[PDB]
């Protein structure tokens, strides 16, 4: 775990991107549809190239594989929050390493971009993932109903946040 | 009497002098005292945007009343994020319970949307009791989601589904 | 009714074509959602100044007031068909001129595009309009089941056509 | 075994190849022997066009099957356009209901639409059958619609709807 | 009267002239004599004139009485240099038709082309339905060389052309 | 032998077919059947190309074999979709000149104006000088509806061509 | 007077304010509050205008009275949202300096800062030979952080200036 | 009483009517019947052109009276082309002789130039005359170089140099 | 000579071109400066790729060996008229190439371009290229006096000339 | 030794040594001695620096020996040609950190500043709790102007720093 | 033996150098340490400017041995400014003199220039001296001209007229 780093996304990480937000299983816990033609992908990479809003990240281990990535989104000039997610590839999934990113992420939201709020969605189906962020130090604020249409219906996410004071006083 | 249409170019002074009351715009959550060309900018900028709807409301006479808008529009997931303003001038008259309805019948039977959601103050209690009446309900209480007049405020999060609305 | 002319869709008429795309009542006759700023319509007037696949036409009578329009979409360089479709401004309805706009529209297709066949959609609750067609030469070719959402439900049309030689043939 | 994922750049050749088949290209009532240039910069201008899904089809091999493709797609009505592709090589493998499920599946289960449409010749009753037993039902026959192989040919229009699929 | 026929100017079409140009180029009948569309917006006018401001491969002239009534217009379209050929097309302000004036803006045309421009082939297309015009050409010395079959659709059926021609030569030289 | 005219396909000109292009537009010969210029340098070729590749008014294909060798080339220019007519032009590449295959590149441009892009109306230009492609046209149906008088400037001096065209209806239809 | 104070209102320069900064802009005395030279063509202030206009590192504020008579201008520039901090400049109109409003002014742009915009720290710089200003913003809260030598160049001599700050703490804290 | 001055926009319109008289336009080789628009654009291209300076000549009441103007001004060789237009109500009023001096003037003490040429008709002997009053002199006959009015006619190249201008 | 072809140039000549336009002997034959980047050179190749007032050949011998060029330049729409210009490469210099390359523009001109008059210029001081000239048809129609400044001093130039007729009835 | 530091070499950054930057500019510690975030993809670094490559308000050198070995970096920035001021920054590559070559840097840094730009005054910042650097450039001649109180978020709270300044005259005079 | 050339892009590298060398680049009293991307961007810009002419000086086996230009062309008063570097390197082999010359000729022979200039410091006499040999005169000392070293110095202003150099 100590030995996972995170950096920002460059090019040459595209196609490890591409396997991922093509798979349906992945996709669907960020509510998304699994398709993007590499085009796509690399076009909306170049218009990003300057946007301050968000900070997308790349997780690799000591030999430099790509273990997953990590975005901060909707990062907020005035209130000072942002969206957290996170996606571990197949391979790497169940090997205990998503404590790790999730904290590496809020050391970067609360140290380095003083944020004061992170805050996530997560479906209500996924109980393992709600613990797991439970763990980490975040809460429940809502319970939004019929939120996202998932895989043939519309279902509940549970949105969980944790403010920078609690982190830095642990 | 009111009716609900377009936003049109030349509704942007109205808009711009709703903008320049700090109150008005804390409903929002938006940032007050935007200048008049970075408004009109961003209207240019969005007329083709399919995501969002901003209408004005006027009487018989063409006074402006307010802004009703809907943004945020998601085609997959069905859904949009309402907002209302009524001008101070025409705030207690009895309007916003039938703009309010006049919007959600927009995003239900044209649209064809799922769900409604907004955001409120927990301090503006009246207006959580008026969008309650209207059929919304609370799903959520975001703690210190926004910095609002020197503090951070936390605000409800309240929504309305289609068949709610069409009864079903 | 022969004193009721088309002529080409010019910038000095989009005032009147704005009135039209913002009423809910005739823009439910064309399956259309009642909302169009007026720079969404010009910017589209402009987008497609040079597009040979649409004629679009206004109607005036002897003494240029503007009656309605009458459009011919989706012209098809090989299969040799298109879309027709007409509005009849609210203070002229009623007053037997459409027989006369699908007419000149059906001359228009036939006598100077040289097309094969025109087609419409037009929807089975408006029994009135399917009749109206029925006695200009139209024939029914289909029955689309929940084609539409209409006014807060899937609304059903009728596809109705003619053809060139039954036209020239009259 | 098939898998159905995006159209990438370099399943272009495999595209222009069947595009060179009139046989195959009057199936979807196309243009055939377009330039490769031409089908390369039309997917290069419709890179992100909302209103169209354009799928292959591979197998474990990595060998491209066929494609299928949403176009048309209509988010306020929830309707589109479905077509199907199996290269020559592999028809008549059984691999075609599977696909037009998996077609279906996407479109009512990921992209949330309510209606899919087809356009078929009549003159190809054994496609027309397959379609039934995929639930499809004819909506139209449309008259003389296309000219195809030196004449006007008839097509039927079938359809699905969401709630017939899902079994609802 | 030659007195009068003689006051006829050449000059260029410009911008100020694309109202007149509009309301020739929505009229029925007068888009027939050109086997064209009679459809055109304003905006598609104005936009392709000025794309073909600097197009050496056209001329569009406007012919004019000596208060500036604009009489008609003759143009010449896909003008080679190597053949030294272009097509010639005529309209009449429909306020002038009918008035004998056809003939000296056809001369004010042959006159520019041979004597200005140095082509050695004007030709042109008229229906075999339009005697008067094809008529009035063979007075001017162009001659038939094609019958063009179902050449065009105008008003609910193909027609057939006549194509007909002058040379440089028969127009300067004096045969006698 | 038809066996082997049966086997020549018809595909779009596409970017990697220019260089057989530019060996083509650079030659006297072939360029005169054409009535062009034998001058064209590569940049002008490719931009040209790219600046048609979305033009719905022409259509350029190539010809191949079994084995995907050239064997010539086949164009549709000035397609009108009112009148429903273009022009047909043809290049048979050098190797395959004089074999007999000609009849088949016309056969596949028939076939496709006719059956495909559903037109009426074919025509084309050949010179008064060039008998073995008049002969073959009327082979294909084409018939003379026009005999233009000095058309072109090719070789040092001007030239008579014909126009030839076929009709939609005399291809498609049995008349016995 | 309080009550004439609190009727001054905050709102955004747009473009029909430019003339009013054209005249401040080149104003000798004015510039001279900002270390900045007096000299800016009316297309550069309206080009550098348009550029900024979505650049969400400024805020350029005017402050008017209940008649809409513009009284002066504050700014944020340089706006950090990591750490959260802006400098702040103000000029008051001509025809109202020296009329009191200063501190109204100021008092608009810090409540902006701090309870709005949700800034940590504004800072400022002034001249050392402007103790005027430098005693209003000891009213204000402001301390000095700095005393930079040999600054800015200003009528013909370097001159030194204090570099002054308030943080949102101290501004929205009790702290009896 | 005559002034020279560099040509304006608001000039065009004398330019365009003169343009529109062949004997005028001939005189310079030029194909008259020039679009107005055609001759502002071109203006507006050789706005910054270094290599021409065109003037109108004006009288005391603001008369446009001519043109002259210097083209093709090579700045290594130091050589330009000539050329002068008299509207025809003015011709014939001695001005010629005048305008043609200053426009040497302008070439050999302002611009520095070598050599100043221009090209006459053969059957134009008046002008020819003209200018060999004013020192230019004959370096060729040029055979058929122009057809102009239904012929290919003969042109004599003149020219005048610096140094017998300024007499040295 | 037979087995000397004109050709159009391509990019891939430019750098044998480039060669010619900094050689100072061969550009005074030009009344040019012999200075040219290859940057300029091929950005004025650009420029012109669609310029038809100019055709710029090259000319190779059966091994495709570069000789030379030939240009015809200031081509005239109404009058016919262009300027010939020729440069044989310094190695290929006094081979007896001339004329047959002097032959070949003509040829084009008269019986391709259907020009009416090629024209040239050529220094007093060069009396053996005014006698290849007369040579091969041409006649002298001026004597311009110190037309360029050449090498230090103002220079005479002959403008001479020949018509299609005289060509073509040779 | 002297000996060594004296090989060290000033010449300007170029798009060659972005990888050497992209790996500065995305190390948390490096770039926390310039109160920076550590993120920036390669296409952030190289569009920016390909838009500054004419920008005459920054200077952005390397200093390397001579082997061609990147040993670190100095800029200028917001250079002011009025005021002729600049603010100075430093990097020592990772390799080369702790060596004792900041000296001879900053030496390069000051001599092109005052004998080549004719800068008037370098300035610069320093966190406090950084007194390594903070000693350094007091052994260079810097000395404090400002103690700038909670500038800045590094690393999970605010901090201050020191603004320090050396002028032009001190640094080329002699003063005994 | 040595050759000047026109400065091509494959020579943007020694140029590069010569200006990391802050003695040469104060010859020029131009900023040293340039970027290779500013140097390759200027020269790209400047590939059609008909006001400078850069030269490279190469020896038979195509070392580079140094730069010569004019700059500051000016066509209507035909004047120029030289500079010249050798390479340190090449420096003392008694090249000089003859690029000199050659410049000068390149100069007056070929652009047909009236004046060519120079500046050189005072304080480099040798320069001063071997531009006087080759005929230049001073006809300016600037008092403190430009700012090198540390200090403002004084620069002798050097010219040869083209009547001078061909010796009229």
């Amino acid at each position: 775990n100590s030995q996972l780093t995170l950096r920002a996304l460059e090019r040459g990480d595209l196609r490890f991107i591409h396997n991922l937000n093509n798979n349906r299983n992945i996709m669907s816990y960020w509510f998304e549809e699994p398709y993007e033609s590499f085009d796509e992908l690399e076009e909306l990479y170049n218009k990003h190239i300057h946007d301050n809003a968000e900070r997308r990240f790349v997780v690799e281990d000591a030999q430099k594989n790509l273990i997953g990535l990590v975005e901060l989104i909707e990062i907020n000039y005035i209130h000072r929050s942002a969206e957290f997610q996170i996606i571990i590839a197949p391979e790497h999934q169940g090997k205990g390493f998503a404590r790790t990113l999730i904290n590496r992420a809020l050391d970067y939201s609360f140290t380095i971009l003083n944020l004061h709020k992170i805050y996530l969605h997560v479906a209500v189906e996924n109980p393992k993932a709600v613990h797991l962020y439970e763990e980490c130090g975040f809460v429940e604020e809502g319970h939004l109903v019929e939120e996202f249409f998932i895989n043939g219906r519309y279902q509940d996410v549970k949105r969980m946040y944790i403010l920078q004071s609690k982190y830095l006083n642990r």
